[PDB]
């Protein structure tokens, strides 16, 4: 039987929920019937981005009704959808795709997970949690609830939790100590490079798998531009509230993830509003989003000569912005480095 502690084997059950991939599928309106989740592969997803790439070109190119309307079922042919009695949203707008192409990203997250966890060796021995843990590449171990690094994450949590997100309260449940395999090695060039900074990123369960598998991807540059604020990169936030809103939670199903990783910002680019480029200046290694409310830096540590902003939120002094909370861009894989996984259980305020 499994050698793995119970919160790393109940981890595993998360990130391996077939359940939580199904009620995604659903909730984006694919047709199960049609397509299911045994059916669906990356050779299909990835033709169906090639058709949104032919639609983003025909709009362009102002191509015709029958163009337009070819595509449309060229795409809902490879990705069946459930609409019941409504008729199919053309692909014609930028926003149509994309709102695909959103999709198409969280989709083919789900194959990943679903592709790992029923490929690989078959072996009678080994058990099933140790198995799939082996999957991920990752070694994950639980942190003492009562240790020095605990206490910092669980201030971390407490301290940065905005008012404008009364919606819910955050409580941690267990913290991970994650390390992704050749992460390290891969991040040693910008592992000194100054201004390193602990920072929040939250998702949906159903990436979680890909997240540590893989780690946190930029952006095809296939995809449309729009849909990214700041470009395609990798974005981050210092308060874990701006961050708990993209883990994707509800009532029914209150346990979300979040990460902290080690983000080498080096010379950041301060922006006040959007900029959809990837482009930076010279000498320029990420983007600060200026948000008006920023943790307050006298209260700022440094676990690991890495910066914990874990300051309560005070005014910024920023005038004229369209951000409420800070955001951090960095454009290469290499400068991300994930430290830690946390379990959270959201408190819906009713
Ligand atoms: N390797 C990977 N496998 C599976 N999913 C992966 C992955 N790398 C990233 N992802 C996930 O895909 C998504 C993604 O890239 N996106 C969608 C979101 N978009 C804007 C964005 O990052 N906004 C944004 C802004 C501020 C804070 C935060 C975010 C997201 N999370 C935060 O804490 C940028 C492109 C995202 O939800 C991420 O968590």
């Amino acid at each position: 039987k499994s050698k793995l502690p119970k919160p790393v084997q109940d981890l595993i059950k998360m990130i391996f929920d077939v359940e939580s991939m199904k009620k995604a599928m659903v909730e984006y309106e694919i047709d199960l019937q049609k397509m299911p989740l045994g059916k669906l592969s990356k050779r299909q997803i990835q033709a169906a981005y090639s058709i949104l790439s032919e639609v983003q070109q025909a709009v362009s190119q102002g191509s015709s009704d029958s163009q337009i309307l070819d595509l449309s079922n060229r795409f809902y042919t490879l990705i069946p959808h459930d609409f019941g009695m409504k008729k199919p949203p053309l692909l014609n707008n930028a926003d149509s795709v994309q709102a695909k192409a959103e999709m198409l990203d969280n989709l083919l997250d789900i194959e990943v997970a679903y592709s790992l966890l029923r490929g690989g060796s078959d072996d009678s021995s080994k058990d099933p949690i140790d198995v799939n843990y082996e999957k991920l590449k990752t070694d994950i171990k639980v942190v003492d609830r009562d240790s020095e690094e605990a206490e910092i994450i669980r201030k971390y949590v407490k301290n940065t939790h905005a008012t404008t997100h009364n919606a819910y309260d955050l409580e941690v449940i267990d913290i991970f100590k994650i390390e992704r395999e050749g992460e390290c090695q891969r991040y040693k060039p910008f592992k000194q490079l100054h201004n390193r900074r602990l920072l929040w990123h939250g998702s949906r369960t159903t990436n979680f798998a890909g997240i540590l598998s893989q780690g946190l991807r930029i952006a095809p540059p296939e995809a449309p531009v729009t849909g990214y604020m700041f470009g395609k990169g990798i974005y981050f936030a210092d308060m874990v509230s701006k961050s708990a809103n993209y883990c994707h939670t509800s009532q029914g199903d209150p346990i979300g993830l979040i990460l902290l990783g080690e983000v080498a910002l080096g010379n950041m680019y301060e922006l006040k509003h959007a900029s959809h480029i990837s482009k930076l200046p010279k000498g320029k290694h990420s983007v600060k989003g200026l948000g008006k409310t920023t943790p307050d830096p006298s209260a700022n540590i440094s676990l690991d000569g890495v910066d914990v902003p874990l300051g309560t939120g005070i005014s910024s002094g920023v005038n004229d912005t369209s951000l409420l909370y800070n955001e951090y861009i960095v454009y290469d894989i290499a400068q991300v480095n994930l430290k830690y996984l946390l379990k959270l259980k959201f408190n819906f305020k009713t």
